């Protein structure tokens, strides 16, 4: 049974590393070239999703929300006929549910969908990950029902933070969005320093929800930089809480909430590097 096989592997799998091992004496890159390759992507085929219509709003032919966690417009601000957006919720830390949502960037015919889903979600953070469409504007713009605009825009070393606000009728809520570039897909940043500083980034903003809502992270696909961005982050907050990570078991968790998540051995690879780097900033 290939899907019960997946399914327990990735509810199963799990390779604890102390922070003085992933420091001081990490898998060999063989060892984590041949662990990565046995992680089960957990790709929905198009069989699997009866949503008719879906393949106009999405990218990629074989990139597809898995029915499970798979976000649904309610459309109770539009009257647009169905509920298909290409995004997952994402579990973080200690598999707490709904803490992101990941999904493609948007296409010119999604950009009302996306705005409807930060709106339905309550999202007051978005992380754009890109290397060098606009849905958000210059000024100000309406998208379907929601009129955005732009408050303040910020340029960082190596992100642009825009505070935004998005209005539905009385009601207009703040959101903030960090635009991270020069990361190309299927490659690395240049750098771990710089991506450690957007997980900083993203740690600092502050929550003025009761119940916050989702962070939202999209890059082209929706799981290659999303899935570094939020493993990263998963990652940090294990070293800090229990000074040791399970990289293996974090990354399966991603792919049971949306197939695919992290691309490549070097991604894989490259998130042991960032994690060893962190946790020289850890007490002691």
């Amino acid at each position: 049974t290939p899907r019960e096989v997946t399914l327990h592997f990735l509810r199963t799998a799990g390779h604890p590393l102390t922070r003085w091992a992933l420091q001081r004496q990490p898998p060999s890159p063989k060892q984590l070239e041949e662990e990565f390759l046995k992680i089960p992507s957990n790709f929905v085929s198009p069989e699997d999703l009866d949503i008719p219509g879906h393949a106009s709003k999405d990218r990629y032919k074989t990139i597809l929300p898995n029915p499970q966690s798979r976000v649904c417009l309610g459309r109770a601000q539009s009257q647009e006929d169905g509920d298909y957006i290409n995004a997952n919720y994402i579990r973080g830390y200690d598999g707490k549910e709904k803490v992101y949502i990941a999904t493609q960037g948007p296409m010119p015919n999604t950009v009302s969908d996306f705005w409807e889903m930060v709106w339905q979600e309550e999202v007051s953070l978005i992380v754009m990950l890109t290397q060098l469409v606009h849905y958000w504007p210059t000024e100000e713009e309406t998208y379907g029902p929601f009129q955005i605009r732009i408050q303040d825009m910020k340029e960082c070393p190596e992100y642009t933070v825009r505070q935004l606000t998005i209005q539905y009728q009385e009601e207009r809520r703040s959101v903030k969005h960090i635009l991270f570039s020069a990361w190309p897909a299927h490659q690395t940043p240049e750098s771990a320093g710089p991506l450690l500083r957007l997980v900083a980034e993203v740690e600092e903003s502050p929550e003025t929800a009761a119940h916050p809502g989702p962070i939202v992270v999209h890059c082209s696909a929706g799981i290659g930089r999303t899935g570094c961005f939020i493993a990263t982050r998963i990652g940090c907050q294990q070293l800090k809480a229990r000074g040791e990570v399970d990289i293996l078991g974090i990354v399966c968790q991603l792919r049971l909430d949306r197939g695919g998540m992290i691309q490549t051995a070097e991604q894989y690879q490259f998130l042991h590097h960032t994690l060893a780097l962190y946790a020289g900033q850890l007490p002691e």
